[PDB]
Parts: C-alpha cells; sequence; structure tokens
C-alpha cells in the first residue's frame, strides 16, 4: 500500500512538519513525500535507522516514493528545516527492535520534542 506524507509550512502541530509526523507501514508499503508546499525535501536521520536499512535523501520539491523493508523505527528530516523541527518517524512494523537506538540519538529541542511525540503516537 502507498501513503502519502504531506511536507508543509504549517499544519495542526505548528510550524514546519511532515503531516502525519508518525506513520506505521508494513515491509514492502511505499509512503511519497508530497512537496505540498515549496522548499522541502526529506532524508533519513544520521543514527535513526534500521540494522540493514537504506537511507534516503530526497531533492527539494521532488515528489519521493520510498520503499520501506526493514522493520523499526525511521527517524526522517527535512534537511533545511531538521534544526526548526521538521522531522517524523515511519515505523515498519511492530515492536521495533531499534527503538532505544532512536529515543538515545541526540537532536536539537524542536526535533527532539517533535521525534519523541511521534514515536509516542506510535506506542513506544
Ligand atoms: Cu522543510
Amino acid at each position: 500500500a502507498d501513503f502519502e506524507v504531506h511536507m508543509l509550512n504549517k499544519g495542526k502541530d505548528g510550524a514546519l512538519v511532515f503531516e502525519p509526523a508518525s506513520l506505521k507501514v508494513a515491509p514492502g508499503d511505499t509512503v511519497t513525500f508530497i512537496p505540498t508546499d515549496k522548499g522541502h525535501n526529506v532524508e533519513t536521520i544520521k543514527g535513526m535507522i534500521p540494522d540493514g536499512a537504506e537511507a534516503f535523501k530526497s531533492k527539494i520539491n521532488e515528489n519521493y516514493k520510498v520503499t520501506f523493508t526493514a522493520p523499526g523505527v525511521y527517524g526522517v528530516k527535512c534537511t533545511p528545516h531538521y534544526g526548526m523541527g521538521m522531522v517524523g518517524v515511519v515505523q515498519v512494523g511492530d515492536a521495533p527492535a531499534n527503538l532505544e537506538a532512536v529515543k538515545g540519538a541526540k537532536n536539537p529541542k524542536k526535533a527532539q520534542e517533535r521525534l519523541d511525540a511521534a514515536l509516542a503516537a506510535l506506542g513506544n
């Protein structure tokens, strides 16, 4: 199945957001990151993807379809707006084995609050 994630200048959780900011998918599902507003992209965050998973980084304003395979939690960011809090989490499967590594990684304040909220929204 395919899921859109919208790259937004603002949304219900405020300024510079992925919507949804948390999403649980199955292996083989796709997430299509939509450049709903101009100036955004998507990139995996250092240290925040499962063992054996490929990192990825899209171009700004690119409609970017990612296939997820390896189970676990994936921290994602918008490259230009990471420091301003533009982040999300995609979780593949239940009971993510890399949860503590993901929770432990240091991020700027705004980003960390939204990562933590997304992990909590996913039941972790
Ligand atoms: Cu952005």
